[PDB]
């Protein structure tokens, strides 16, 4: 069935970079993209934390250079953070997607069953990811302005400049 599209626009050091636009895989993790839709549109207002539940205004904390791009920490900014719509964590809901190269879109997670609102996106084919994280979509556009993002990382994780989502919502 169906799929959702969403979208960002990014800032890097408050300079317009561009829109990625993912696909969600609602007829393969419809509890997983649902949960990443609705944090782009901020539907459903103030969560648990008394933050906003909207990637909106939010960075990308971790960026590992040949590796991926990290992001969806609205309550802490820092990895420490981040909240479903659910309520705080919800189980992984399956492994059918798997992560086969760059622009997979997948769950940044601690552990078996601990999906929040943190997410990535791969600039390369990360198979060793497989089954510990769940794949719920792809970048169809702007993989260019996930690999400005990806310039802006360092071995540690540490963004050199802000990477921001300036704005987000959904497309259809
Ligand atoms: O941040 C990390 O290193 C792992 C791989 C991406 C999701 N969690």
């Amino acid at each position: 069935m169906s799929r959702s599209k969403v979208f960002f626009d990014i800032t890097i050091g408050g300079k317009a970079s561009g829109r990625i636009v993912m696909e969600l895989y609602d007829d393969v993790v419809p509890k997983t993209a649902g949960n990443f839709r609705a944090l782009c549109t901020g539907e459903n207002g103030i969560g648990k934390s008394g933050k906003p539940l909207h990637f909106k205004g939010s960075k990308f904390h971790r960026i590992i250079p040949n590796f991926m791009i990290q992001g969806g920490d609205f309550t802490r900014g820092n990895g420490t953070g981040g909240e479903s719509i659910y309520g705080e964590k919800f189980p992984d809901e399956n492994f059918k997607e798997k992560h086969t190269g760059p622009g997979v879109l997948s769950m940044a997670n601690a552990g078996p069953n601990t999906n929040g609102s943190q997410f990535f996106l791969c600039t390369v084919k990360t198979e060793w990811l497989d089954g510990k994280h769940v794949v719920f979509g792809r970048v169809v556009e702007g993989l260019d302005v996930v690999k400005a993002v990806e310039s802006n990382g360092s071995q540690s994780g540490k963004p050199v400049k802000d990477c921001m989502i300036a704005d987000c919502g959904q497309l259809k």
